[PDB]
């Protein structure tokens, strides 16, 4: 198949990507498994190592009693993309290291133990921005000490230059880490792993992107989501749509070195309707959200909604749902329930959370996709056909542009269009 992209050099923006052919709505124009990729933090021993599909019991690596798999065929096939990692963490247990330095270590072992990736089909390792001379020194001395930490974990495997790619700097290594890791998320829209996926590290940020990621599994689909011409620059946004200007000036510097003067940021476009409410509120809200947030990552459900409960239905003051700290206090409450089957309760949080998504998700976006998917699978199951089908259908508006055939949740929505059409017709 020929490719409908190419990588270029930007005027201001370094290297990118841009389309080789027009392209539409919904048009896949690259997919890929990861150079490497690991579990998160929070997910560790909750999802597959392999697969990143959460199981009600896994099963652990007898070496290391760190990986834990879904099944025999995902822990024997994940057994060589393992087996000198496993060494490392047997050899440093109790302690875990960041997911960086676990994700820089399987990088080395993919690059120096396995055949050329298809992953780096456009850009490879090699290729990938360091920003290096942007680097502040608060940065710098952070990076030291990843170095030194990967060296300690890696000692059982990797004892010098010898078993590194040649002239592999592993402070350059982990400077690229920083600004081309991606959040890997499951069906859901739970961060569930990260992963490097060089090709796709070609893409620029835009606050107002004309392509968008999703994954499946750990397998990255790349699609169009508007009409892009010939030559145009092809961009997805690097941040969660729920952040106002000031957060994302604060991310992309912090994260990725650049300062972005896009008509969003030069407007504040939508920080007002995001900040409405009280203040004093708000930002108590802001302020508990980090342990929400913290609680979701490690899936401790019942301790999620309790939090998110004694906000939304507080006896003082509360917030409008359009205010972005109490839509992701009702997302997060929304998913809570629906991990613990409070199927009703689930219902009223994500309803709420329809106006404020369809503001803040403008066009197609994955992370609007499966949302309306949630509430309509769970109207259908109240019963509430109507209502089910035309939030089922704008699902499927919105992910047959996002994620398309080539991802198995739209096969999932297909059968939840198809039952609810068949409950309609029986009516
Ligand atoms: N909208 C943008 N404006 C300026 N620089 C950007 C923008 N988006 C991405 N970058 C740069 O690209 C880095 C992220 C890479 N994943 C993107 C490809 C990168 N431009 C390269 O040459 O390899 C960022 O850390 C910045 O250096
Ligand atoms: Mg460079
Ligand atoms: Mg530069
Ligand atoms: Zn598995
Ligand atoms: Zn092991
Ligand atoms: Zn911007």
């Amino acid at each position: 198949e020929p490719l409908k992209v190419e990588k270029f050099a930007t005027a201001n923006r370094g290297n990118g990507l841009r389309a080789v052919t027009p392209l539409r709505p919904g048009e896949l124009l690259f997919r890929s498994d990861p150079l490497a990729y690991t579990v998160c933090k929070g997910s560790r021993g909750v999802v597959c190592d392999r697969c990143l599909l959460g199981k009600e019991k896994l099963m652990r690596c007898s070496q290391c009693r760190v990986a834990k798999y879904c099944s025999a065929k995902c822990q024997k096939k994940a057994w060589p993309d393992h087996k000198r990692e496993c060494k490392c963490l047997k050899s440093c247990k109790p302690r875990y290291p960041p997911d960086s330095v676990r994700l820089l270590g399987r990088v080395v072992f993919k690059l120096m133990d396995g055949a050329p990736s298809e992953s780096e089909k456009l850009y490879s390792f090699y290729d990938l921005e360091s920003n290096i001379n942007k680097l502040t020194e608060d940065r710098k001395e952070g990076l030291r000490q990843l170095v030194m930490t990967f060296q300690h974990f890696m000692r059982e495997e990797i004892q010098d230059a010898s078993q590194l790619p040649p002239a592999f700097d592993l402070f350059e290594a982990f400077a690229k880490v920083i600004c081309n890791s991606f959040t890997i998320c499951n069906a859901e829209m739970q961060e569930v792993g990260v992963g490097l996926y060089p090709s796709i590290s070609l893409l620029n940020h835009s606050c107002d992107p004309n392509c968008s990621i999703v994954f499946n599994g750990p397998h990255l689909l790349l699609r169009a989501v508007r009409d892009i011409e010939v030559g145009e620059e092809l961009t997805i946004c690097y941040l969660d749509m729920l952040m106002t200007s000031e957060e994302r000036r604060k991310q992309l510097r912090d994260q990725y070195c650049f300062e972005c003067d896009c008509f969003r940021c030069q407007t504040q476009d939508k920080d007002a309707d995001m900040l409405t409410g009280d203040e004093q509120v708000w930002k108590e809200v802001q302020e508990s959200l980090k342990k929400i947030e913290e609680l979701k990552a490690h899936w401790k459900w019942e301790q999620v909604l309790a939090m998110c409960q004694a906000i939304i239905s507080s006896n003082s003051e509360r917030l409008p749902d359009i205010n972005i700290y109490q839509l992701k206090v009702l997302d997060c409450a929304m998913d809570a329930c629906i991990n613990l089957g409070l199927l009703e309760e689930a219902l009223f949080y994500g309803t709420r959370t329809m106006e404020p998504y369809r503001i803040f998700f403008p066009g197609s976006h994955p992370v609007r996709g499966v949302q309306v998917m949630k509430v309509g699978k769970l109207q259908l199951h109240q019963g509430m056909f109507p209502q089910a089908m035309k939030n089922l259908r704008l699902a499927f508006d919105i992910m047959r542009v996002t994620h398309g055939r080539e991802h198995s949740l739209i096969e999932d929505l297909i059968l939840l269009l198809e039952e609810c059409d068949a409950n309609i017709r029986a009516s």
